[PDB]
């Protein structure tokens, strides 16, 4: 009666030569749309879905004009996402034609909106029925269907059509390796995929179970082997269409493997979560069986058209990382789900057969996917345990401990990634060593000495330059993590200790400034030629006409002629990109590649080596704006910064000379504490007025502090402050054209 409602108010609205929209959220109201227009006749259902090709490509260069010279319908679909595309409102209110139909689909403008007569829009087991069709035990599983769409309200979040598109897949492997309850089964394991708990997963293989006929007869829906009779099988609940590796495989594991095969059999499909609990890791685990070859095509943040080979051959593509997607190849791809497996590039198609078409999203606001995106395809989302799983990929008690700290550091407050750099680290056969290797490697990120005191105890409850005690605490853990080969931020010294190192391991500090391509690569016109392709010429048997003359009858083909960077020279090094929170973000997606234990040159590309590449970068704390928590977490970072000041501008300063500087100490403390009020001692400052202070070409020492911290300090800083100048002069009688 609803539908009956709505065809109503779309004829009433048809016979008037109106504009009319309907707004809901089901995704049907075009299905109710082109149903009522065949219904009536069907004139043609122009469904222009006008939220990817922007506001040109509809009008004109169109799509509507062949409509409005042709006669079909207007299915102007998702104007509530769109852009200022308000021609196709002057097009409406140009309304020569003879019956057109501009029956818009909105879902939920001021003036678009305030000009189409819109008409919102507002019995499981009638839809179960025309789903299913194909016993009493059927009417039965009638029910049960209806009371797991009815116990839909045990809480989007298992919203309304999915049950749609299950049935479907259940009318799919029905007879291809299913009981009847088995495929209910199969439907309700593609209802509960992406969810929070399994007491829903219990009632629904209760309900389903119940159907069937109770632990030996969820066991008899474990018995593959009827199913398996029918393609290269696989294991169990599981026969799919038509070899191994060192990717072993614990029960969790085992468990998200079965689900996304249990996927791999129908045919789109997209896999989100976190990145480094490897999705294409699994993906090509079961791309071992061979459905084909995983073709990661991990698109960084302006991976352009230039990145249908998978379309024409196998070797299943997965498009990569495509929350980040360059903003047009997202809509040109979701063109392409718009056939099966056509693709149109000038030419037409290809219509492949079955590899897979996978897809792999975040764990999701670094420009969040669709939702219509996130709708269109059959999504998917994935303490002792990590104490078995270190005791193999690493090397009794030292091994247990660290899990159980790692449980311990989440009931204080942390990367586990960061664990397994801990474990591998930890060349230490001593339970203290070992309590120092997970102190210092937790002890890294130390933004705060209260958490590092923190964890201290929850642990506890388990050459030009000039040395320095306050800076050997960042040299020391720079050389450490140098010989690990780390990744290494650093977040006061820095430059001078990467500078340090590079002296040390004698090597060539190519280092960078922020604000970018080229510190990857580069596509400049390939300078000097002129003479060289004269002597080229003069060393050639037999001018321009000359050179012609000589081809008639490598240097020539050069001559005709008229990819290098940073990373790249360094691996021809360590690669010091300072300020690296201001740096770029395709560069930093390269960079994401090129950090976790592989180097990679995404030029028609390649997959750089690395002989000691290191990312010895830096980012000053604080458009500060961090990079994802994961290219934070991907890096080995490190924290830094008394009289002992005071003891190194003694190493800073002339032979004699000394005693001005411990005066110019304090003169600088009582500075600091006068003048921009702080406890720092602001070694910029000192540091200049030591080589002043060195370079007095002049006597009387106090004369030359005098002299000097007025020309640092003093002067620096109404009227009054020319008496505090004096009281100034009183720190420094108190250190006394």
């Amino acid at each position: 009666s609803s539908s009956l409602g709505l065809l109503e108010q779309l004829a009433a609205g048809v016979q008037t030569n109106e504009p009319l929209l309907l707004v809901g959220e089901t995704g049907t109201g075009k299905t109710t749309t082109i149903q009522l227009l065949a219904g009536l006749l069907g004139q043609k259902v122009t469904v222009i879905n006008m939220s990817q090709q922007t506001e040109s490509s509809d009008m004109l260069g169109g799509a509507l004009v062949k409509a409005v010279r042709s006669g079909h319908w207007v299915l102007l679909d998702e104007i509530n996402l769109a852009s200022l595309e308000t021609l196709e409102p002057i097009g409406q209110l140009l309304s020569p034609h003879k019956n057109f139909r501009l029956f818009g689909c909105m879902n939920p403008e001021p003036s678009f909106r305030s000009r189409f007569t819109e008409i919102y829009v507002h019995d499981l087991l009638s839809i179960i029925q025309k789903y299913i069709g194909s016993n009493e035990h059927v009417i039965r599983e009638v029910a049960e269907l209806y009371q797991v769409a009815k116990s839909l309200s045990l809480d989007p979040h298992y919203t309304v059509r999915t049950l749609s598109r299950t049935l479907s897949y259940v009318t799919e492997i029905a007879p291809i390796y299913g009981l009847r309850r088995s495929l209910y089964e199969g439907f309700c394991m593609s209802f509960l995929t992406l969810l929070d708990h399994t007491s829903e997963s219990l009632l629904y293989n209760h309900v389903v179970r119940f159907t069937l006929g109770n632990r030996d007869q969820q066991n008899a829906i474990l018995k593959q082997i009827p199913k398996v009779p029918d393609y290269i099988a696989f294991c169990h609940y599981w026969l799919r269409r038509g070899q191994e590796h060192y990717i072993i495989t614990p029960f969790v594991q085992k468990n998200l493997l079965n689900i996304a095969r249990a996927c791999s059999t129908r045919m789109p499909i997209l896999i989100q979560g976190p990145t480094s609990s490897g999705k294409t890791s699994m993906i090509e685990y079961v791309a071992k069986k061979t459905g084909h070859k995983f073709v990661r095509i991990n698109n960084h943040e302006h991976t352009d058209l230039q990145e249908v080979e998978a379309l024409r051959n196998g070797y299943w593509i997965v498009l990569d990382e495509l929350n980040l997607a360059p903003t047009d190849v997202l809509e040109a791809l979701n063109r392409l789900l718009d056939d099966n497996r056509e693709l149109f590039i000038p030419q037409v198609l290809v219509k492949p057969h079955p590899e897979f078409m996978l897809f792999a999203t975040q764990n999701p606001g670094r420009k969040h996917l669709s939702r219509a995106f996130r709708n269109r395809f059959l999504e998917i989302h994935f303490e002792n345990e990590l104490e078995t799983i270190l005791h193999k990929r690493c090397k009794p008690s030292y091994a247990a401990k660290i899990v159980q700290v790692f449980r311990e550091l989440s009931l204080r407050r942390a990367t586990l990634r960061d664990l397994f750099r801990w474990a591998f680290r930890e060349a230490v056969g001593y339970q203290q060593l070992a309590e120092n290797g997970y102190m210092l490697l937790a002890e890294r990120a130390r933004d705060q000495k209260d958490k590092l005191a923190v964890q201290e105890v929850i642990e506890k409850v388990m050459s030009k330059v000039v040395w320095t005690r306050p800076m050997i605490r960042l040299f020391c853990l720079v050389w450490r993590c140098l010989l690990a080969k780390e990744p290494v931020l650093l977040v006061c010294g820095k430059t001078t200790v990467c500078q340090i190192l590079a002296e040390c391991l004698h090597k060539e500090l190519h280092i960078i400034n922020a604000h970018g391509d080229i510190i990857g690569a580069q596509r400049p016109v390939r300078r000097s030629a002129v003479n060289y392709s004269l002597h080229s010429q003069l060393c050639e048997k037999f001018i321009d006409d000359l050179i012609e003359k000589f081809e008639k009858l490598n240097l020539i083909e050069r001559q005709i002629i008229k990819h290098d960077g940073a990373l790249v020279t360094a691996m021809k090094d360590f690669f010091l990109l300072d300020e690296i929170s201001l740096a770029d973000d395709s560069v930093l997606e390269r960079l994401n590649s090129v950090l976790e234990l592989s180097r990679t040159l995404t030029l028609a590309v390649s997959l750089t080596a690395k002989d000691g590449f290191a990312f010895f970068a830096t980012m000053n704390p604080g458009g500060k704006k961090e990079l994802s928590p994961a290219l934070r977490n991907r890096f080995t970072e490190i924290w830094v910064p008394t009289e002992d000041i005071l003891k190194i501008v003694e190493g800073k300063l002339h032979n004699n000379k000394i005693e001005l500087a411990r005066p110019l100490v304090e003169y600088a403390k009582w500075h600091a504490n006068e003048y921009l009020y702080t406890d720092v001692i602001s070694i910029r400052d000192v540091l200049s007025a030591v080589e002043f202070i060195n370079a007095c070409e002049i006597l009387d020492l106090n004369l030359v502090l005098f002299n000097a911290v007025s020309m640092v300090f003093i002067d620096a800083l109404l009227a009054s402050l020319h008496a505090e100048r004096q009281r100034c002069f009183a720190k420094l009688n108190e250190l006394a054209h």
